[PDB]
């Protein structure tokens, strides 16, 4: 049982600890394109004696932060151990090695999505992004008066096949991901396998169509079993305008009795309807996770609310370190200090802080957050909210 | 069709068209109780040539909003139009008549709980409050090492009868509801009521227990057909001590696989977990509706952030006046104007901000609030906000 | 194993044997409303050795058929073999000595509802209505501009209680009852009864509500189970203009989603709808069952439709005699012969014609009617059709 | 936004809303075939500005009415909105359009299956064939003593591979739709197009098998998912031995609980089992759907029963002209007239009564039909009514 970077003759046997791990697993083929985005020595695998009985990655990301901050981030994936090998150590080894080699890397930040909602606070990921699914009935669904592109004329939407479109989504996604907490780079490789689920499989999805916007766009198909219910896959829009036009189109689709989609918490849909209930949120989970590699990299790059007048701080990450914070005019000071901690937490609960999803008043009635100043707890809350609600961008 | 304040002889009518228009209803019994709350002229009813075919009232409430303020509020309840009389004008005048009377009376505020969420915006009443379903698998639940109340020693909970501790449950919730938004008192015929509902009925609900803290209490039952669910119909906590308390006993309930309870969206529960996706969002819905009848009064009568520095709008509600809103040190002052607005809102809108449920900057999306100005709008989220989360008291 | 007419002494084992038969069976107290139907040699039992291993009786009804006639009818019911006695031949010879007191008493006709389907053919009865269940999802009904009782002004509707307008339901159905073929004497004892169930019962059924029209009525209820579900018990209705009320109404119960009716395939309910599809048939079934007992008093009761010519034919009732039937001007001679038969069938084939449910074109085609001459089918359909579609009453 | 006849490269714009708008849409290659049926100007689309945002075309069929009358038939199709569009007008002008091509071209007749039953009223079709779905527990099905086909010796019955006995399905559905109402040819394109179907599917349908009768087959496949179901797609029958025959032999299906069938309200399979309730209609809705072109020609060109004697009257049709209609000796004479109406009604209802599914009565009694002669509704009932049942030939 030793730890090694896998060789050209190593992938063979992580593909098949794949395809035993992993329902979803596309096979070899888009394995190609995914491996793209594995850097060099990005990798490790477990060898017995030999086979791959433990696996995991990184690939090289870009997330968007508050203040339209582009962070480089090393996104954990393809993470498996086999069934003859648990409760053996090898995931702890596994993220240990990898986390040195992240660390040593420079990248400021580490991300993941979750299989397990266990698994992962342990290694100093928190919970980042929120997933919301909201159905509408869309049979009763009726737009509000004050709703916008209401008017007579044309509609500025468009019904097409997502192959035929791909520069148009590709500029439209670019406009999105940088101007959204949560935002990632999608390379041209990602765009290809999109593309490519987006055609009918004989006894599997249907056909994908989308409706664009030159300001958005919305990736659909009818469920493969329920042929009343449309699933949007993937819907973008850099305004408030082609958000309600998409949503007028596709309360159009008047063979559906639902339309489905995984948005966020804030996603304003519910207030375009004259019945908001109607948006009825059927599921709600964990998107994004985030491991902070470097505290005082990371908070210094974000953006922070001008709202809250300059305060000042010493926060304490349980063996993370412990800063002087001084945030103010939307920017953060975090430099080394022995002073007393006003502020506790590990570093899971900063990962859950850091893109505002979470409120560290939240985090304070959990005891996950400590400290014995309730104006520090509120100035925390308004500083690290973010302006524009923090969206997931693609599971990896 | 005439529209009249009840007398005593019109009320065997009423209740005759309560018992066929709300399937929850409980008989003339359980109306005295409940009764005691609609003061002399707080009822309208429409007689056709006669019977009862129309009917609503309010009821004297007290409801807390932020920065602990307590506001008298008309709290509309028993409203029905007999199937009879469908599309006949008559909610619009019943509705009309009761907010003159409620304008005149003097209450800042008037709420509900709606039947249908498409019904009350037309009437100028906004969502406010947001209920929340969370479902816990216990089997798997375990505490993290950060959560309160882990220690050696005994239990400060104590499993109990309700009926044989009513005091200390009026105590725990009298402070709960004054220092919570969404808190209403809850007068002793309604404790009454609440401790009747806590025995078993002959083919109905299981017998309630509860869980008693000297800072808080859980009320739960069994599940009529689910017997592995437990239902929380109530727990209220004044400190995160106790909330944890609670779930710890909670999630002992060792015959049951999963507890459901009816909270808020910032329910500290999932982050006392070291599974925070073990408690599930099954539900989501509208709480509290509010109809802010006097705009000037119920802006000034909150607190406001202390967070954000002084501001001065000028605020437009559609027929409902416009207003000079000065916002600075976590008080307004709302006064006469006729200078250019820089904020339009339809009033329902402004209920749905008042407790902090829901940010300007969403509304604004769904283009339910419109502002040329972005930092305006940065400035109203923050000011809005609450430092308390908004929690749903007691439907009505 | 003898059979005899029961004594007092017999009816507790009688009850016994019903309970455990009968999951519908209400206890001694209701029977007792029944058993005054009941004539003094109307009931058979078998008893071993003695306790009641089988039995048997028939009511005396008044039964509706074409031509508005009403004929004295032998309404079996009542009728259950211990499971300790199948296949012992009790049910053959209950069922042959009571069709012998029936024919020597002098009833034309008798009549049932079966448990099952398959039971009751050999013994002579053949299905006569169809029972046929619409569910109407009522969020989505809109009048046809076509449809009554549309205008403006008040509704000739009223929502009442029951056993408060007794009176006006017992009149509304004796006229209903004389004017549909299918329609049964409701006696006083069977409305003590219907009004009885009408009120809630514990951990049971939910309270009953009447809709009142001068001209028609409907009793309905809130499911147990499935509380947006409204039940139709019963509607009855004199005129167009009253069910078309009715429906209204109805369509009305705003806090429901569905209303279900047992009805009959010629309800006009979906053409009162701008979507007929929305009233779906969910459910059908045979309804009651005829045996003709005397074939030339039955044939000469009843009116024939007047549109068909004058036509003579010879019928072959299988072991039920040979007649020759002449109809004309909407009546009917049928006199013994022994001429060539034209016609042929089961005994049990002539009830399914006799209220005009099955045509015998349909019975023809499975070979269940033989003729070699079509016109004489033809002819026979016209004849034996029913100008008012039959309906069912109650259950007994 | 205008309105034109496509040209050969507006068909992929075609299929595109095609697929985007009929989730059962079989791509351009099985299109192909259908398309063959379209004439030179038969079709209608509508361009923004160009995509196809609107479409609706009509094939030339052959519709069987009463008295085995062959009526050249527009067969309404492919009508398609995209969801950028709804609440534009569009439906409205092209079935406009449609209707001035199809009327100016001299078919006395249109038809349509509808997706939803509420849209094609107000452009005058009814509903005039009704879908009734039997379901079969076949573990209990035994034939009656009198059904045909149950002596001793061979079966007439072959269970064989649709693709080698093409001629003979052929022939025999050539005879079926000769002789009943709502009979449509069958070209040799569409028998290509189910005889593809016939074959298994990868993840899809399973192969279909065929009983074959010198006077009727059926071709049925066992259900995707439920595998202890028999789907019958197709039973033809121009006999009643062969239609007996047909259902012993799948009755025979011994591996299976449940045979499933759409067939017509008057189909006789329930009277061929000792147990006729075996038999369940789990389904029922509206199949063809009639819009009369010219009133004159349809009723001049229909059989009429030879029962009723000789009457005169004058129908009106809503905005469709009136007439003079003198029914005797089983055929119409249909003049204009300015003589006072007897009868009225939209023509959508004349569609409805004019294969005999619906009832003048019926619709009377919904006011679909207004006279003030009830011996008038009587003659009418009588008249339209259709000796040969009214059965659905298949979809388009
Ligand atoms: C399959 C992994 N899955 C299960 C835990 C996680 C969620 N992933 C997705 O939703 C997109 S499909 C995908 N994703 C990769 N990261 C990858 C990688 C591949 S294939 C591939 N496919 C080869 C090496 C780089 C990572
Ligand atoms: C039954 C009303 N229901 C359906 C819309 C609303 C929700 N109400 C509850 O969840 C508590 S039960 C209740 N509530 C009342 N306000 C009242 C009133 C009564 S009984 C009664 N019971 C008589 C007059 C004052 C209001
Ligand atoms: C319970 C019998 N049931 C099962 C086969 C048949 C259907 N009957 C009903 O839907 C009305 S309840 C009823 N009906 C009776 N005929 C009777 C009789 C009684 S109780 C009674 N209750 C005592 C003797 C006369 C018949
Ligand atoms: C797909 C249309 N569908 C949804 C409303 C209606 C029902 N149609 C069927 O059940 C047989 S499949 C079919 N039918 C056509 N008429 C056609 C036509 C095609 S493909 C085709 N396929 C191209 C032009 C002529 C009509």
């Amino acid at each position: 049982v030793t730890l090694c970077s896998p060789t050209e003759d190593d992938w063979p046997g992580m593909f098949l600890l794949a395809a035993a791990s992993f329902t979803d697993f596309i096979g070899p083929e888009s394995a190609t394109a995914w491996r793209t985005l594995v850097p060099t020595d990005g990798a490790v695998v477990v060898r017995d004696g030999s086979e791959v009985v433990g696996m995991a990655l990184y690939m090289d990301l870009r997330l968007t932060v508050p203040g339209e901050v582009v962070l480089p981030t090393a996104g954990l994936s393809f993470v498996a151990v086999a069934p003859t090998h648990r409760r053996r150590g090898l995931l702890r080894a596994m993220c240990a090695e990898l986390h040195r080699r992240i660390a040593d890397s420079g990248y400021p930040v580490a991300a993941l999505h979750a299989s397990e909602g266990g698994i992962y606070g342990r290694f100093g990921y928190g919970p980042a992004t929120t997933l919301h699914e909201l159905t509408v009935d869309r049979r009763f669904a009726r737009f509000h008066a004050d709703a916008p592109g209401g008017g007579l004329g044309g509609s500025s939407v468009r019904l097409v096949r997502p192959t035929e479109h791909r520069g148009e989504f590709e500029a439209i996604y670019e406009r999105w991901r940088q101007q959204v907490p949560g935002g990632l780079l999608r390379p041209q490789v990602l765009w290809d396998e999109l593309l490519a689920e987006a055609k009918a499989a004989p006894g599997g999805d249907r056909e994908s169509f989308a409706l664009l916007h030159p300001d958005g766009y919305a990736l659909y198909r009818v469920d493969r079993t329920d042929l009343k219910l449309a699933r949007v896959s993937e819907l973008r829009a850099v305004t408030a305008d082609a958000h309600c036009a998409l949503w007028r189109a596709l309360i159009g689709l008047d063979s559906m009795e639902r339309i489905s989609i995984i948005t966020h918490p804030q996603d304003p849909l519910p207030h375009l309807l004259t019945d908001t209930r109607l948006a009825r949120t059927t599921w709600r989970q964990d998107g994004l996770w985030l491991r902070i590699m470097n505290v005082p990299a990371a908070l210094e790059a974000r953006g922070y609310a001008h709202e809250v007048g300059e305060f000042s701080t010493v926060l304490e990450v349980s063996d993370g370190g412990r800063f002087a914070l001084k945030i103010g005019d939307g920017r953060a000071r975090c430099t080394p200090t022995d002073a007393a901690a006003e502020i506790e937490m590990d570093r899971d609960v900063l990962g859950s802080l850091y893109l505002g999803a979470h409120r560290a008043s939240t985090l304070a009635a959990a005891n996950r957050l400590r400290t014995k100043d309730s104006q520090l707890l509120r100035r925390l809350d308004a500083a690290f909210a973010s302006d524009v609600p923090v969206q997931t961008a693609f599971e990896f």
